[PDB]
């Protein structure tokens, strides 16, 4: 029986969440794919979800696929961004969901991508427990002291409405798939500038597992069938703000 580590999540809820009042059953995006892929394989992966986070606010994912290393977790399953001080610890499946970084703001500031956000001083909101933030400091050599951390599509919102100068921020920067989501329910933000990084969503494994290979050609196959659009319309079509 391997032992699944899934991030407790307390936000965007549509990719993965325990189920109230259970400690190792889960539901969402990332679960249907996960199970629909292992459902491919021609031998039986018996697995026990074990939740990784406080119950409080989103956990660390980088922190999360560590306790792969450590031999906690015998794999992980969840919304994860294939990025590389993960992929040198840990082997990734292929994606079975593209996802990416993009810049979230109001229309109509000096804010219209990244470049522009970089070239300012302004405070920027990330997801809490998100590669985004170490992305911002070190590959953008953004200042520590601008970025701040939001929990919740409501802080996001509370954030962007109150703006640098109320203990706000003047942008989001975070994985498109959220944005997405968030966007739907605050058509007064938008996407300004283009997706500026590709990384996407895979499963987490030891490294040299052949889980790692073998779930790539289930995703393969659940791309070619129709039943990876079918499950990303079950959990995540969303009212188009345009
Ligand atoms: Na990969």
């Amino acid at each position: 029986e391997l032992k699944i580590g899934v991030p407790l999540r307390v936000s965007y809820k549509e990719f993965v969440s325990q189920i109230r009042g259970t400690e190792n059953m889960f539901k969402g995006f990332c679960i249907d794919v996960f199970t629909a892929a292992v459902n491919l394989l021609p031998y039986a992966v018996p697995v026990k979800f074990i939740p990784y986070g406080n119950g409080k606010e989103n956990p660390s994912y980088t922190h999360m696929v560590e306790m792969i290393t450590t031999g906690n977790f015998d794999g992980v399953v969840g919304d994860v961004a294939i990025v590389t001080n993960r992929t040198k610890i840990v082997d990734f499946t292929q994606p079975y969901a593209a996802s990416g970084l993009v810049v979230v703001a109001p229309g109509g500031t000096p804010i219209k991508g990244i470049e522009s956000l970089r070239e300012r001083d302004d405070p920027i909101g990330y997801q809490v427990g998100s590669f985004a933030e170490s992305y911002l400091r070190n590959e953008l050599n953004i200042s520590e002291s601008r970025l701040v951390p939001l929990g919740t599509p409501e802080a996001y919102a509370k954030a962007l409405k109150d703006g640098p100068s109320k203990g706000g921020v003047a942008a989001i920067v975070d994985e498109r798939p959220y944005v997405e989501l968030f966007l739907s329910s605050n058509c007064a933000y938008r996407i300004v500038g283009q997706e500026f990084t590709k990384s996407g969503w895979g499963f987490a494994f030891p490294r040299d597992s052949p889980l790692a290979i073998d779930l790539s050609t289930a995703i393969l196959e659940l791309a070619e069938n129709g039943d990876l659009q079918r499950i990303h319309d079950k959990w995540l079509m969303k009212n188009a703000c345009t």
